[PDB]
């Protein structure tokens, strides 16, 4: 509350560390469904159904331009990529499996870097 604060966690490295995580997600072999925005002209249903599209290149641009206020808003966009994927793709599909795999890979790096 006013004039009452928990001890200050060092957040000076968070930007660099989120960039590293994102590099690792970008270079994963199952990243291909997520590298670029879904083409809303060429994929019927996507625009109407997925209210907030998100992809790794859009996260990279937001990160590089100071549009993440903190590490949690960064994790929310990464998770949005996978939540979108599950909303639109059957579990038993190449893309549906890719999304589960990448969400696992992410959540481990996240815990190991920050928790």
């Amino acid at each position: 509350s006013m004039s009452v604060k928990k001890p200050k966690r060092d957040d000076s490295k968070d930007l660099a560390l989120c960039s590293m995580i994102l590099t690792e997600m970008e270079t994963h072999e199952d990243a291909w469904p997520f590298l670029l925005p879904v083409n809303l002209k060429l994929v019927p249903g996507y625009k109407k159904v997925i209210k907030k599209p998100m992809d790794f290149s859009t996260i990279r641009e937001k990160l590089s331009s100071g549009q993440y206020p903190n590490l949690e808003t960064f994790a929310l966009d990464v998770r949005l990529v996978f939540d979108n994927c599950e909303t639109f793709n059957e579990d038993d599909s190449d893309i549906g499996r890719a999304g589960h795999n990448m969400r696992k890979y992410f959540e481990k790096k996240w815990t190991d870097t920050f928790k």
